[PDB]
């Protein structure tokens, strides 16, 4: 019944979320300029129209012929300016979102829009313009600031959301101008991480010594943990702010090591030997996929490397949160 245009499709978290919603619709087109991401997307959705094309090459005309009524989009935060000068409009690394805001008034068929964005977008000049273009085009909307930890998922991933909708379609949802911090539906307390952890985990995921020098700023998780830090694209590149670290050892054991390592030179030789025996390891791409609520049928190609995997995973969406917003957007 619904024709979806999936912009900045990435590895296709939106597509995964549309399925989880139970809603009637097809993805008629997914648009992304990243060849690796596209390859991952094609692997899981061989059937889906995937276009290696710039968002700015997308015309109202071609969007109209596709007969899309629904847009799913997660535009990245990219610059418009570098050290005093405007970035070029055909440089692939400049923000493309302004183009969308422009062409909105001529997307006559588009009825439903869902966008994910970074925390802080809601305070941006772009956001103010974007909302302003919605009102102009007779769209009604709700903005959210949601974390998966409120949707019963043991992970932090604070993101901005906007569910925008044409006002001539009856929307039962009691919207409001102030930002919503949690959905009306209560999911209770996030489950532990045991459901999503494998026993036969390869030693390649063990945190390396150079990394173990930065042990002081690691956030550690255990099987009983009901939370974890936000995974980024820099997970396993740097030790810090990039995501949580896991161990099978009791948290009490972890504390003794930290104490014993405190009576040593930081990042030191003796400092590292103590942390080496904690068996700290990264989450596997599979685990991160389960953490981000992708389905088990969803798998990654073995032809792409670990570093590629984590970069792609760090840019993706939580499938569960979007599925819940899709339900709200279409009620
Ligand atoms: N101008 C543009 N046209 C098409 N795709 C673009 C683009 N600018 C950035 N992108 C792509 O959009 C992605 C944004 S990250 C969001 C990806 C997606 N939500 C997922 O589940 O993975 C990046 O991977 C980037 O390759
Ligand atoms: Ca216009």
């Amino acid at each position: 019944s619904h024709k979806i245009l999936e912009l900045y499709s990435g590895i296709g978290g939106m597509h995964c979320a549309w399925k989880e919603s139970g809603l009637d619709g097809e993805i008629v087109a997914a648009v992304d300029i990243n060849t690796v991401a596209n390859s991952v997307y094609k692997h899981n959705f061989p059937e889906t129209n995937l276009l290696n094309r710039n968002i700015q090459q997308l015309t109202p005309q071609v969007i109209k012929k596709w007969n899309v009524d629904t847009i799913l989009m997660s535009p990245p935060c990219q610059p418009f300016t570098r050290n005093g000068k405007y970035l070029d409009d055909n440089d692939p690394r400049t923000n493309s979102f302004l183009y969308l805001i422009g062409i909105l008034d001529q997307l006559d068929n588009v009825d439903y829009i869902l966008m994910e964005n970074v925390k802080g977008f809601e305070n941006s000049t772009v956001r103010n313009l974007f909302i302003d273009k919605l009102k102009e085009c007779n769209f009604i909307y709700q903005e959210f600031l949601l974390c998966p930890s409120t949707v019963g998922v043991p992970n932090s991933r604070l993101r901005y959301y906007c569910t925008a909708r044409r006002n001539n379609l009856t929307w039962p949802f009691k919207r409001r101008d102030e930002i919503i911090t949690r959905l009306p539906k209560d999911f209770g307390v996030p489950h532990s991480l045991e459901s999503i952890i494998e026993e036969d985990v390869d030693e390649k995921f063990l945190v390396p010594e150079k990394m173990l020098r930065c042990a002081k700023v690691f956030d550690i998780c255990y099987k009983t943990s009901k939370r974890s830090c936000c995974f980024t694209k820099a997970y396993t590149h740097y030790a810090d702010g990039t995501g949580s670290i896991f161990t099978d050892k009791p948290r009490e054991v972890v504390q003794k090591c930290y104490a014993a390592a405190a009576q040593n030179e930081i990042g030191g030789e003796k400092f590292v030997e103590l942390f080496k025996e904690l068996k700290l390891r990264y989450f596997t791409p599979k685990e991160v996929l389960m953490i981000m609520c992708f389905p088990k049928s969803y798998n990654l190609p073995t032809n792409i490397s670990m570093k590629q995997c984590y970069r792609l995973l760090g840019n993706s969406v939580n499938v569960k949160v979007i599925s819940e917003l899709l339900k709200i957007l279409f009620e």
